[PDB]
């Protein structure tokens, strides 16, 4: 196994030239240096380790070293230089997984001041540099005031630009923390057991015999990778096509608006000081004077002024209008901004920034577009699909494929239940209807509201909010829950052995309970360690780890499966994953042909992974073709 | 009428000679199905029809450009194509090996004729027959070509021996007739559907009888059609 990091001139979305690279290998103890007339060399020091079966390690490697050797070696050498994820080791990613928390023990690390507030919780190599006290300095400093007592002026970014001797003695830097950081991740003996260095073995030895979660974490960083470098389709004309159906509504609406109350609809320090003179008396307000001003008190406030209170709603519209273009057209996002030149936005995101599960997406987040059922989001929607591009050279429509799991969180449950009823609740779930089931066992009238309750309930909702589903308060609230725990014993023993995983005894001093913590971490399903929590609340944890654990493992399985059958991914392929919501995926397929089987693949990879864990509940997925994302959801 | 074929004789005769370097491993690939799909990945081909048009004209000494053609190329693309299909496929090359170096001592170029010293210009069969070549550059080609008409001619004698034994006559005035014999595949005159159907699963049993007759390492088998005619028995 060998450490390095690299420097180049710019990001991966316009890199051209490469600077420097160190190799430190393990067997000769010893870094090897590298300059732009040694690139050459150092593609082939990384194909050595390949050759013997080893491991590379990189610092965000799988989502920037790796693919951008891949692009340098094409442009500059004109070689195909590709790393096989199984040879492959991101620092990064593990950062990530062992250190999901932080939060805590960097308050410490804050109060030392040995961790600049700039870089609190951040997983990046520089900011572990403090943690573990290899920071001597940085490039980007030791340039920006070193060109002071040069003369030149600093351009934001421009460190990079030509190669130095002093990039190459901070490129030296970069992997003696990327390496200290390695060996201080390896030191985790509920990760890695207490055997020997998991340096001196090769890759076969190192998956296997590490955490099954260390192995996941990094295929999923991997394929993540890829999507991002895939990108989602986007349609320009279609989202400027909205732009004015909102501006003009906007700017027609703030006239009318403007005429009802003379000398902004958007901000909460205004409507307070107008609309508490059209006779509105707020119920409810915040926690620092204010009053609550959102989409459902404004539904209910009644004034006798007939203009005023037909006005309310134009306010209602004018928010979401702003909501629409504050996500559509606004500044510094709105997705407009960020289509690239391939007429595609590479929207990136995190492999597990949360605790528990799900990553999160961002620049722009490709995860809170306005659904199908939302105003205005059926254009929207349709803004996404891979129709936006007729494939890459035969000129054939992209047609995208959708594969969502079926009542997932549900499943969740009766997996972990299935303990102690022995798989009596998963069956109600094969047989359908456990909304019904549910409603019968809480004594609901409507089905719907047995929905919302199953989720509020599992996700620690108060009695009052519990009450408030068929119109009361807390009095409700505690007989509807009580009496669901009665009908369903199952779940009210999991809360139990759950209170009794985390606690030993609790009691209340003063204002805050004083468990006598017995673990802070549940364990997973791949046997990783799932954040602290804190107080009576756990089951949330337990469920949305699962499902995202079982998507994160699914949608691994299903490219494998696909790769296996043939079918080579991206857009000079045939097919390419596009997005990663939750529990549903995006996937862009050549022809209706791979469309189906794609949406096969998806479900016949999810029972590899409902095998593997051994779920005492049966996991299915749906798919839908079409042409975009409204379509396939 | 019915048809029955050697299913795959071509790669299974390959088998079975290399089954002597790497202990069965290709030949259960051809049991366990999908052999073009596993010379795909082992000789980084795009497609499997692509694999299906290298692993014939390799074996049997093709160049560069009927490959190079595949992609789009000419007699330049073709050497990496076929060195990494050697690297992921040892026991190929081995096959060549051991065999091509058993009817050689020494080779030597005079004058671009090359004057190799041999040890028996001629390659044994299945039966032990002279089966002579021309230059050890290949051979293979005439090796599995070899194996797979003994295969067959053993094959088509077996199998009416055993209808014959059964009980059926030969001719047009018994119950079956022999109309063609094309290499691998075999083309049955048959007087009812009920004796066809015979036909078809004699010849299957004459098959493996073949093959545990000269004990081959690969397995060996056949698929039948029954119809009026040759354009339905294929």
């Amino acid at each position: 196994m060998i450490v390095s990091a690299i420097a180049a001139n710019a990001l991966l979305e316009s890199v051209t030239k490469f600077h420097c690279g160190v190799i430190y290998d393990y067997s000769t103890a010893e870094y090897v240096s590298y300059r732009p007339s040694d690139f050459g060399a150092y593609l082939d020091a990384l194909e050595a380790e390949v050759a013997r079966g080893g491991l590379i390690v990189f610092h965000n490697g799988h989502k920037y070293d790796v693919p951008a050797l891949t692009k340098l070696a094409k442009l500059q050498l004109n070689r195909e230089f590709h790393l096989p994820r199984e040879n492959c080791i991101d620092t990064l990613v593990l950062s990530r997984l062992i250190h999901s928390n932080l939060k805590d023990t960097d308050m410490g690390l804050l109060r030392s001041g040995k961790l600049p507030g700039k870089r609190f919780g951040s997983h990046a190599l520089e900011a572990w540099g403090y943690r573990l006290g290899e920071m001597k300095g940085e490039y980007k400093d030791d340039f920006k005031r070193m060109l002071e007592e040069q003369g030149e002026e600093y351009v934001d970014g421009m460190e990079w630009w030509n190669f130095n001797e002093e990039m190459m003695d901070y490129n030296v830097q970069d992997v003696v923390v990327t390496k200290a950081l390695l060996e201080k991740l390896l030191s985790d003996k509920h990760y890695f057991p207490p055997e020997i260095d998991f340096t001196d073995v090769g890759y076969t030895t190192f998956w296997s015999e590490s955490l099954e979660a260390v192995d996941i974490e990094h295929r999923a960083a991997w394929l993540l990778a890829k999507q991002e470098r895939n990108g989602f389709p986007f349609d320009t004309k279609a989202i400027e096509e909205l732009y004015v159906e909102l501006a003009a509504r906007r700017s027609e609406l703030l006239r009318k608006l403007t005429e009802t109350f003379g000398s902004n609809p958007s901000s909460r320090d205004h409507i307070q000081k107008k609309l508490q003179e059209a006779g509105w008396v707020p119920t409810k307000y915040t926690d620092k004077g204010a009053p609550v001003v959102d989409d459902e008190v404004l539904e209910g406030v009644r004034v006798d002024d007939p203009e005023k209170q037909a006005a309310i709603d134009l306010i209602k519209e004018y928010l979401m209008i702003q909501k629409r273009i504050g996500q559509s057209a606004e500044g510094d996002k709105a997705w407009l901004r960020y289509v690239a030149e391939d007429g595609k936005i590479h929207g990136s995101v995190n492999p597990n920034g949360a605790v528990t599960g799900r990553a999160t997406h961002a620049f722009p987040n490709l995860a809170q577009i306005p659904g199908v059922r939302s105003p205005y989001g059926e254009q929207c929607r349709a803004a996404f699909g891979a129709e936006h591009h007729l494939d890459g050279i035969t000129g054939k429509p992209w047609v995208q494929a959708g594969i969502d799991a079926s009542g997932l969180e549900l499943r969740c449950l009766a997996h972990f239940m299935a303990r102690f009823d022995n798989g009596e609740y998963a069956h109600e779930i094969l047989n359908g209807d456990i909304h019904t089931k549910n409603q019968i066992a809480a004594e609901l009238p409507t089905r719907d509201n047995a929905k919302t309750f199953i989720y509020g309930f599992l996700y620690g909702a108060g009695d009052e909010k519990i009450g408030q589903i068929v119109g009361a308060g807390k009095e409700r609230g505690k007989e509807l829950k009580k009496k669901f725990l009665e009908n369903t014993p199952a779940i009210a023993a999991l809360r139990e052995s759950i209170q009794q995983t985390l606690v030993e005894s609790s009691q209340w001093v003063a204002g805050e309970q004083q468990v006598k913590w017995k673990r802070r971490w549940i364990k997973g399903l791949d046997g990783r360690k799932v954040h602290v929590r804190s107080p009576h609340a756990a089951l949330n944890t337990l469920l949305q780890s699962a499902g995202a654990l079982i998507c994160k493992l699914w949608i691994i399985k299903t490219e494998e499966m696909l790769v296996e059958k043939g079918l080579k991914h991206g857009w000079d392929g045939d097919f390419a994953y596009m997005a990663w919501v939750h529990d549903e995926i995006q996937v862009g397929c050549r022809t209706e042909e791979i469309a189906q089987v794609v949406i096969e693949t998806a479900q016949e990879a999810m029972r590899w992974v409902g095998d593997h864990w051994n779920f005492r509940c049966l996991l299915d997925t749906e798919g839908k073709m079409g042409p975009n994302w409204a379509i396939c959801h």
